[PDB]
């Protein structure tokens, strides 16, 4: 393992079973009481072969576990059959993200099986990116249906959960959003001659008649939108809900579904199947969550890629959306390991995210005239342009929120989920190319004094910032965030920094009892009470 | 059209359909007398989509005839099913090596055609390579079956030939060898699940029962080997012929036979479907030309590609193989339009091609023991080495013969083709890592001194040299070079260069009336008598 530096993060990691008391240094308030579960990626080698994408490592899990005013680290991996199959063989065996499989002699063009590849969709289950809340029970999540309940308390895998029994559909995002009610919607692609994306809810199962109080049971569909071209249906990573509305990018990302389907046969990966299609406008695709009908004007912006929505509401007749924008994507190789490890993905200028703001009208006016502003009648909308277009159809432009760039956007939930609201807290991972030394952003949303904390030295790496409220407080950013800090050298310990919300001032810090913590993903933090 | 640059050579060119004369500067040997045709793309741009590859452009033909010390110069492009299917476009039709056409919407994976792909197979006739001897008559020839007679006083697109109505080959060379007897041999590939190169002889139409002077029709199975790995057979370019043998390279250079055939759903040019398989040893295969028996002795050297071998012969119980070495050829993408229109082709120090020789033992002596150098023996082998392994194969290693990077090998045919010899003439084309300004070298293949002719300015780029013997000569070298010089610049007109072979001096040059000729591939000279 290197001393110094990104390669260091792509070591393989090792189970960590027991909670260790972390270090404390400074104070935490009384309603830090609560577990956070962390995904991401955290093996990276089998004996000689080597995954290739950040996304491919096998899913380490840790817990960060706050009581009594400290702080106890463990962390296992899952036990997908993608891990369980990759340790039993010693080989890469199954599929990733950017990662073959081991050539099966069985599966060519020349035998039995290229009559039957149609019939078979092939499991992925890495489940490495997030966690998703389903009545009392987290679910370990990828961009597939297969999915693993995980037990807070000992990061021990149960038992699997296949999304794909109750919708018909071959992706789906890792990041599914849920409202007050804690029912679970998502977005998947059906693919085929007509591909379509479907939108899905998932009710609560503690509020309902249900074989557990973690069943997925209770999952239906709301309704579909065609693809644009069914055989380049956008890449999705995640999208927007407002209180009525669901809402997606049709992105210039696009996967080549001929490729994918036939990508036993032709040795590619679903990283291999995506291609930038920046010849093509960006489209806006909005479902009634009432009644499952797709608003019906033509919306369209400029070329550019979300990993991350981050907040969606309605306001004045218009659909406000928050992401974090990337001009160009490409097909994502600016994070494939090898551009990691050099640190070079940091500095491509055209693949870093800025938190930015679009604004829909929800309905046009019939004093409205081609040319018009649609959002000149709208105050607060200054800086973002909604203009009717000839053909009836609208044209968005959009407005920068913060010029450092950041991306693994968090909000104060339990407050403003889908409603107005002021802050937006995110991490510098993605990089930088004016040099600045910040780790965690605090965006403002309406009058743009923005906070930031500092990395203190170049060793540090800001995680996905999460926002634990105050249950005294009252102003949007009373409460503290929690902060994985990862470490690129053995000279800096690897922490969780602990942040008043208000001045993004610390107030205390864990150091956690191993020399790493990964290059990880998505947190989830469930309160004790 | 630029004043300046590659992108000058990647305009569309003109027919030149009448003789016009050069300007002729010095004086030429009274046996120069006969005439070139070379071979090479022309067509580039198609309406407003230009191919990809300078492989891709349709065939545009020149002809240089020498008569009375002076030289006349035509040119016309080849009238195939691509080209004729192409001026009657406005965007790119017929597809090539590296470019696909446009993509028909019934042929999906969706479509009931998914059910009959493999029962098609589309012609591929732009057939813009080089040209080969048959009988009485010249063909123009591709990597595929398809060729086309072409006249040799008008450049006027004769009759077709089809090369696999008489043999059951897939691809095949556009780099025939043939002998004194007018015999034309090659090796194709038939595809499967046991992928085979096919060696194949057509005896001289003339002194037999044809249907006329030129006809394919008397061509044969030699033998067949099977490609090691028969879902990734090698690509190949060129291949070797002694007096008795016919030798190839299983090259790292390996077609994705998978994706290939499934290329027309997946959107994959020929190109594509190339891969570096940089893992694995090249292997030699060695055919005996009379009885099709394979040499049952397994060869194996380090890693390298060639795209042209030079001469071929046998001495003292061995197989001497000539042939311009690279060491990481990629999957050419070096020669894609874009990296030549910038100049950095040049320089790409691993793709540059070396002449490089081999000595391959013909048998193993009962006293040779593992480790011994089987060549150690023969004297002449100096800085070649053929060590017997411990599972009885032999490992061998090359000697490089000429420093300057050198491409597109000739030699005096008529004197020692499957001969001992001295002389090798090639071009720099393909660039230098160290500035020199060579343009032709004469290799020597005794430890002698190489000769070179230097480029005048950097807007001069060598073409294929061809050597034209003095009948009343008796060194090997007694003859002059033909050299096509193509120009980069208007400051630069295209001229033939006309060398004396044993000093590699100018005696004459004729200068071309037009602004550019193309940066072409293989040119052949019939003499007059
Ligand atoms: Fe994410
Ligand atoms: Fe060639």
């Amino acid at each position: 393992m290197e001393a110094e530096g990104f390669p260091r993060l792509f070591h393989n990691f090792e189970n960590v079973p027991e909670p260790k008391e972390c270090k404390k240094v400074g104070s935490v308030p009384s309603y830090l009481t609560g577990t956070m579960l962390r995904n991401g990626p955290g093996m990276f080698t089998v004996g000689e072969e080597e995954y290739k994408h950040w996304f491919d490592g096998l899913g380490f899990m840790q817990r960060y576990h706050f009581e009594d005013g400290k702080m106890f680290y463990s962390a296992r991996y899952l036990e997908s059959e993608a891990y369980t199959k990759t340790v039993e063989a010693q080989r890469i065996v199954a599929g990733t993200f950017g990662t073959l499989s081991f050539p099966d002699p069985c599966k060519t063009i020349f035998s039995k099986y290229f009559s039957e590849f149609m019939n078979h969709s092939e499991k992925h289950d890495n489940s490495n990116v997030a966690f998703t809340p389903v009545g009392d029970s987290l679910y370990a999540c990828t961009e597939t249906p297969h999915m693993y309940r995980v037990d807070l308390d000992t990061l021990k895998t149960l038992e699997a959960a296949d999304f794909s029994k109750f919708v018909a559909v071959h992706s789906c995002t890792a990041h599914q959003l849920y409202d007050e009610n804690g029912d679970v919607y998502n977005i998947g692609s059906r693919f085929g001659p007509e591909s379509a994306h479907v939108f899905t809810v998932t009710k609560n199962p503690k509020n309902q008649k249900s074989e557990n109080d973690h069943s997925w049971e209770h999952t239906s569909k709301i309704g579909e939108i065609k693809a644009s071209d069914p055989l380049y249906p956008t890449y999705m990573h995640s999208f927007g809900m407002s209180e009525n509305y669901l809402v997606m990018f049709e992105s210039p990302v696009r996967l080549h579904l001929q490729k994918y389907l036939l990508s036993e046969f032709v040795r590619a990966t679903y990283h291999d199947c995506l291609e930038w299609h920046g010849d093509k406008d960006v489209s806006i695709f909005i479902l009634n969550k009432k009644t499952g009908e797709q608003l019906p004007l033509t919306l369209k912006m400029n070329p550019f890629f979300t990993f991350h929505h981050a907040n969606t509401f309605e306001k004045d007749g218009c659909l406000v959306m928050d992401y974090c924008r990337i001009e160009n994507a490409g097909k994502f190789d600016t994070l494939l390991i090898s551009n990691m490890k050099t640190g070079e993905f940091q500095y491509d200028a055209k693949f870093l995210p800025y938190l930015t703001r679009v604004i829909v009208p929800m309905s046009v006016s019939s004093s409205a005239k081609p040319g018009d502003n649609l959002l000149k009648s709208v105050p607060w909308a200054s800086g973002c342009t909604s203009i009717l277009q000839d053909d009836g159809s609208i044209r968005l432009t959009e407005r920068r929120v913060c010029e450092t760039s950041m991306e693994f956007p968090r909000y104060h939930w339990e407050k403003i989920n889908m409603k107005e609201y002021r802050y937006v807290f995110g991490s510098t991972v993605f990089g930088r190319i004016d040099g600045n030394l910040a780790g965690v952003v605090k965006a403002d949303l309406k009058f743009g004094n923005h906070l930031i904390w500092n990395r203190e030295n170049p060793h540090q790496i800001c995680g996905e910032p999460i926002f634990v409220p105050n249950p005294e407080g009252i102003e949007e950013d009373d409460g503290i965030l929690i902060v994985p800090i990862m470490s690129s050298s053995e000279k800096q310990v690897p922490f969780v920094l602990i942040l008043d919300a208000k001045t993004l001032e610390e107030t205390a810090r864990f150091e956690i009892p191993e020399a790493r913590i990964p290059l990880g993903f998505h947190a989830f933090y469930k309160p004790k009470n």
